[PDB]
């Protein structure tokens, strides 16, 4: 049967980034990490097995992997080494990823738009847009 996550499954490569340095600043990422992370051109690999969704980010900077069930909180060590409590839900057809730590919160939304997978990262007033195409 078809599932709303089907439109995300596959291998995706980063094709454009907007305001990513500013977003990382707002999150609290250090200078050196921002420079090395901002150079990266990651692939994102999304797969599903039953109710478990796995999202990998793979680049010369870091390889990360999260597996989760929609709506069930999990612990995540981010690529910038924050230990956060994450919950990922479906809002319509948008995957909405909330990361919480030290009384703060950031929201990463992943949506399909034409043949692209668009990632919007928001911290306080700061929005970064990262666009991926199929790899």
């Amino acid at each position: 049967g078809s599932h709303m996550c089907d439109a995300f499954v596959g291998t995706w490569k980063l094709v454009s980034s907007e305001n990513f340095d500013d977003y990382m600043k707002e999150v609290g990422v250090g200078f050196a990490t921002r420079k090395v992370a901002g150079m990266a051109k990651p692939n994102m690999i999304i797969s599903v097995n039953g109710d478990v969704i796995t999202i990998k980010s793979e680049s010369t900077f870091k390889n990360t992997e999260i597996s989760f069930i929609l709506g069930q909180e999990f612990d995540e060590v981010t690529a910038d080494d924050r230990k956060v409590k994450s919950t990922i839900t479906l809002d319509g057809g948008v995957l909405v990823h909330v990361q919480k730590w030290d009384g703060k919160s950031t929201t990463i939304k992943r949506k399909r738009e034409d043949d692209k997978l668009v990632v919007e990262c928001v911290m306080k007033g700061v929005t970064s847009t990262r666009v991926y195409e199929r790899a």
